[PDB]
């Protein structure tokens, strides 16, 4: 049978396509989920999903399970999330030449770009930014350097993926301040699928033990940047 | 209205008692586990008991949690666990002269200090060491001092906290090996302790996102050598 999994695909390197949009899904996040469906023996099925249908889809009963989500306080009383098998941390990024603005405490009322996806809508309101949203990093750095923006906050996996994949890019922007914690992010399920959390745990566990979820992840990211969550035991 | 937690405070600096044994259980997994009991308002209930029987005492309803429980694939199926909120890394641990314990696979043959009923202590006798049984890792590493057994297998929390109390025997061990991932912990529940476990990873979260985490942390831990799991979102 089918594991039925809903996902944007088009936030590189979790979930994205192989170039300019037309070879298949790929990302981390998505060779793990495969990975799991692997062990559970079933095959997956992918439902790409606009960005704000996303959680709907799991209301809906469009998909079971939802890629790529930040756990929340509100979403671990209405949801199921697994175990977290990645995090990430909140960038602050301007100009070069930027000096007004030094830190997340600076952003009272200036103009802040978030890329649609990124899920940091929430973390913006504190802050208290007016709040624009760009399609992707390339999009919104033509904000930043034209100054239609004064920041963007970026999380910093997808911002050292672009510098990867963009590595003599004129430096003509800075990082200027960093979230110090960081965020668990794990799969989301609804309410009450609980035979099926504790089997992706299970596996996740067990990917953990033989090497894979290493060998995953060194696929997509740079172990000395981007945080890995902790192992497992046998 | 109660929340009944299994444990035997005889484990700094997980749980102990203040005033050198004397005084109110205390210690990481007591503070937080409190910390998260106030929040659904409870007043917490204490049941101590040797680890021997620590998983069976939760079989047998003598309790509701178990805390500093590694997660195993194992247990998963078995049981519920918590969102991780901690992390160790199992060391391979001997006197600082000794030369033909190179990694964990040199214990066969060897005289091993492990705890009763222990997965460490499981690992020992499918190793094929000659185990001998302690009350605790106090007990494991004074017995590696007395020369009575030759190493032993034991996490960093521990390990580094019997160095803190007594700075005078860093010398005197070496970390011969370690597991080359480090082991999420968690707390512990019976499986369909649904709601339960909804609540406490909702609390964990809010306990990260507020910073008390980082108190109860840092009041026992140097972030520099304990690994800690990822904070939350918004
Ligand atoms: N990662 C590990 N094997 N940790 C060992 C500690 C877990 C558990 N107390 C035990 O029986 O040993």
């Amino acid at each position: 049978s089918a594991l039925r999994v809903g996902t944007d695909g088009i936030y590189p390197p979790h979930s994205f396509h192989a170039q300019d949009g037309r070879g298949e899904l790929t990302g981390f996040d998505i060779d793990l989920i495969k990975e799991v469906a692997h062990r559970l023996n079933l095959k997956v099925e992918f439902f790409e999903t606009a960005v704000s249908g996303l959680i709907t889809g799991l209301d809906t009963n469009r998909y079971d399970v939802l890629v790529n989500v930040a756990i929340t306080p509100e979403r671990q009383k209405k949801y199921d999330f697994s175990i977290p098998y990645i995090a990430h941390r909140v960038l602050l990024v301007v100009r070069s030449d930027q000096q007004d603005i030094r830190s997340f405490k600076d952003l009272t009322d200036k103009t802040v770009a978030q890329i649609l996806g990124t899920d940091l809508s929430r973390f913006a309101k504190e802050l208290k930014s007016h709040l624009v949203f760009s399609h992707n990093f390339e999009q919104s750095l033509q904000l930043l350097l034209s100054k239609r923006t004064d920041a963007t906050m970026i999380p910093d996996i997808p911002f050292f993926n672009f510098l990867e994949r963009r590595p003599h890019d004129g430096n003509l922007f800075k990082i200027a301040d960093r979230m110090k914690d960081n965020s668990a992010v794990a799969f989301m399920m609804r309410k009450g699928n609980n035979k099926l959390t504790r089997s992706i745990n299970e596996i996740l566990c067990a990917i953990h033990l033989d090497g894979t979820y290493k060998k995953i992840f060194d696929r997509y990211f740079d172990k000395n940047i981007i945080s890995s969550v902790p192992g497992c035991s046998s």
